[PDB]
């Protein structure tokens, strides 16, 4: 994932 987080894309992830 380049969008989102290194882990699993939940709830809770960085908003580039």
């Amino acid at each position: 994932l380049v969008r989102y987080t290194k882990k699993v894309p939940q709830v809770s992830t960085p908003t580039l």
